[PDB]
């Protein structure tokens, strides 16, 4: 029975920021990982995903080759090679990780925890025992997949996990899902040359976004060559000749519903969610609450409902995003070492891009959401769609919208959602100024860097 | 002797603008143009500037294809495939311009104009005379050139206005200057298979920006395989059977000089500066007083020395950048006209995108403008250099650097420079935030959007 200063469980982007944090500040971490450290983003996460973003983006310029006065490029792609180079990527960096946890002086505990039946702060991780005033819950979450009882052959469909596994181009690529993972994975598998369906059980994607994202978005993804299955959900799936046969329902509004069977698919990812990992620490032994989803139960300051316990990352549910986990983990940090009774992660204005084709860009609130914190009246948005001359010479095309979310007399900027190129690139520097109060007029009196799409940001007129 | 409201001199960005803002608000306005409505701007700045920018960033990633994944791309590149086009998105958009130019019932006059000898509001455009309470000089610059007196044969080389008026690939470039315009066109010739040099009167390019810049600007020039021809001046220049023959000498420091002879120069391009076009509008007729490179003087009002004559733009000689000319044109309408006694461009904090490889981004003072404005011990400055993830496969490569200058107890932001990746599209944003009057805390309190560049700069420690 150790006893710690700072127990972490789960040793990802935020359990690891969280204890990395408070032995710099002189606590004596010790965090738990059960497999491998730096948890989804690294290994199945953030990189590796960029990197294939950008191999897709590669993908689509060679498109433009000819277009802009070179001789026709081929095209073959080889996935094993990138494949490769990601993997060493990876690891390249995952070394480097390493050595900071370990000149870190935190310990690392393997092997599964969960909290016993026990009142003293303690967890049990492999037989022995651990104990500390402060036990943070820091153990991500994880892909769903449906049972088998919902539909049959689900077992058949991997998730962004397998896609990480894939060593392979699928020739025909099914994406189950309408957040960013299944966008994101359309995106690049269509880009690549698969022959690419996105099944949504609407008529969007991202509809949780901005009205104008969830739209342009959608388009997008169908100008790119994704075929986007509406109204539509896996009713069964198994394994034929030529691969998988997949059988949906499709219940458009106004229409009678239809099955369809898809053949000929070379594989199915599922993506139609997050899981957190709680189902086996065996928290209500200690009666930590959690939401109906499994997600733990936290208030400003990420506490649990039991003294003493912390939860921060996906495992709360709420922002899913490798930095929100790394600040609330800091923050956490100062709070119960530094003694900032006042360290907190601000979630408002957490700016999120979705790397699609064109890039997604988005801080502040939706325009629906603007107008129920302030109404109807005390809300005007500033909006337009133009085509980055980068495709002034280029028969393909993608476009680029822009909406400006502005609130009360001094037109506050509340939100800002973008679609286009550059727009991954272009977003940080408007949060900061939109955290910091930014109005219309501050963009306004901004003079515009011409030429760029940036500039029409500052020029909404 | 007809009479207006407000006369343009010069039809160009700044002048068009500003009388068009006018006529908005009533005035009778009347521009003057004696050659192509649009200026350097549209004909030989700007827009035919990024796509040359573009199709040689086309070609950069291209010797990445391969590392991408992909099978080997060939590269001929031709420049009259991309000539035309470009040709054809000017005019296309110089369609549109000229389209609202019209539909605002401004009347142009067409012909070179300078004031006369007389006493009230009036100049000559041939022959005719007109008049106006307020007159507005917008005649913009030119691209300097060196007399046959100084450097014999000195004729023999063009200026960017020739650039884009090139239809092939000089096979083996020489550009002479250390500022963007001449940064900008090794780049592109560079890129699109030129063997170019880059000669300049010290060690390093961009001097007037940051030292961080100026270092790594020249630095990414010689990788990218720009011959970089330091403290060294074109003596004489001469053709020669193939083609071009350039004597330059070298003076470096603490060695002596020498002379060389360039051979096989298929074409010389001096990129030394920039003149304002004021020699011939006679304005000592009216005592207009101008500065000794014969820039027109103005107070922050545009107002130059004389009651009802204004100035903005590239003849003024202060931030020759388009929207400079737009913004100061607009509020000096909006003065004369809408009657703000305080309506003026604010020209601190003006972000400029510099078209390099990769590009450069700035805005605020320079670490030396800072200690001189502050005092070394109230200032601080931030700083990294990192190889964005994109070439994390690829082995051709480019650095980013990245560079906050702050100044007092707060750490106001008073400078932000870097050079990388997006960084064209990056800056816009920043430059909002810190005319707002951004702090480092400012920056430190805004969420990270990660996995990008941008997020450095909220993370700078
Ligand atoms: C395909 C994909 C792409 C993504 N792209 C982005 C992106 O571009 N930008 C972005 O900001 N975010 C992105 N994310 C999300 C980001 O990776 C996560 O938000 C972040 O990793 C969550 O932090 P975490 O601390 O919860 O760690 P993980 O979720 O990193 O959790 C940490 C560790 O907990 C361990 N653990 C679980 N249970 C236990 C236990 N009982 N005992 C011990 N250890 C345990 C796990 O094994 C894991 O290694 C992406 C995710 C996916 C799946
Ligand atoms: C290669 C190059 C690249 C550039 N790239 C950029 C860039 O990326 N971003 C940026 O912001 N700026 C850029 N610029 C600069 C930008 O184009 C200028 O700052 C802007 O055009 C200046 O505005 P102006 O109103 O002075 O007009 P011009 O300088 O546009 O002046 C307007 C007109 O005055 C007319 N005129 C002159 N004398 C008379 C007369 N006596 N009577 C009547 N008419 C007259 C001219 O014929 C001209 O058409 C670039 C310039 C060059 C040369
Ligand atoms: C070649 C290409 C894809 C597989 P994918 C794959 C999977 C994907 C990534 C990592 C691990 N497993 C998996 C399956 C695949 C699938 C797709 C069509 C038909 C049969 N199987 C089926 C069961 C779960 C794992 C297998 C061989
Ligand atoms: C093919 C390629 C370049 C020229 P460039 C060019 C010029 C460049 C652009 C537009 C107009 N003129 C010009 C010259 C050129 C030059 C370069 C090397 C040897 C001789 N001439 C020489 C005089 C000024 C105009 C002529 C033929
Ligand atoms: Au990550
Ligand atoms: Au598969
Ligand atoms: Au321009
Ligand atoms: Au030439
Ligand atoms: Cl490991
Ligand atoms: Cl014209
Ligand atoms: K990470
Ligand atoms: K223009």
């Amino acid at each position: 029975v150790a006893s710690y200063d700072y127990l972490v469980i789960g040793g990802g982007s935020g359990g690891l920021a969280s204890a990395r944090r408070a032995a710099e500040l002189g606590a004596r971490a010790a965090v738990v990982e059960s497999h491998k450290l730096g948890g989804t983003c690294v290994n199945v996460g953030c990189v590796p995903k960029k990197v294939m973003w950008n191999t897709a983006v590669h993908s689509e310029f060679m498109h433009d080759h000819a277009d802009y006065g070179f001789p026709s490029c081929e095209g073959k792609f080889n996935w094993r090679v990138i494949k490769e180079k990601r993997d060493a990527y990876v690891s390249r960096l995952n070394a480097i990780y390493q050595n900071n946890l370990t000149k870190s002086h935190i310990e690392i505990i393997r092997g599964h925890a969960a909290f016993t039946s026990d009142p003293k702060p303690t967890i049990e991780v492999s037989g022995k025992k651990y104990t500390a005033p402060h036990i943070l819950i820091a153990t991500g979450g994880m892909p769903s997949t449906p049972h088998e009882s919902q539909i049959p052959g689900a077992s058949l469909g991997i998730t962004s996990d397998g896609f990480f596994q894939l060593e392979e181009l699928p020739g025909r690529s099914v994406i189950v899902g309408a957040g960013y993972i299944a966008v994101e994975m359309a995106g690049i598998l269509s880009a690549l040359g698969s022959k690419t369906s996105l099944m949504i059980r609407h008529d969007k994607v991202l509809r949780s976004f901005d009205s104008m994202i969830s739209t342009n978005c959608t388009e997008e993804l169908e100008n790119a060559g994704v075929e986007v299955l509406k109204f539509s959900q896996v009713k069964e799936v198994k394994k034929t000749l030529s691969g998988l046969e997949v059988s949906m329902v499709t219940a458009v509004p106004g229409r009678l519903p239809v099955m369809t069977m898809i053949p000929d698919v070379d594989c199915l990812l599922w993506a139609i969610g997050r899981v957190p990992n709680t189902k086996d620490l065996s928290l209500n032994k200690l009666g930590i609450q959690t939401d109906d989803k499994g997600h733990i139960i936290v208030d400003e300051f990420q506490n649990t409902n039991v003294k003493g316990i912390y939860a921060v990352g996906d495992v709360c549910g709420k922002a899913l995003l490798t930095p929100v986990a790394i600040a609330a983990g800091r923050k956490l940090a100062h709070r119960l070492f530094e003694y900032k009774e006042d360290s907190k992660l601000d979630y408002n204005n957490i700016p999120t891009v979705v790397f699609s084709h064109p890039p997604i860009g988005t801080v502040g609130l939706t325009e629906d959401e603007a107008i129920h914190k302030y109404g109807i009246e005390n809300v005007k948005t500033y909006s337009t769609s133009f085509t980055p001359m980068y495709h002034a010479v280029t028969k393909r095309k993608t476009k680029c919208v822009m909406k400006m979310v502005c609130a009360n007399k001094e037109e506050k900027v509340v939100g800002i959602h973008m679609q286009g190129l550059g727009c991954d690139e272009m977003l940080q520097g408007f949060a900061v100024a939109v955290k910091m109060g930014a109005t219309k007029a501050d963009f306004d009196n901004t003079v515009a860097i011409h030429p760029t799409s940036s500039e029409e940001l500052v020029t909404l007129r």
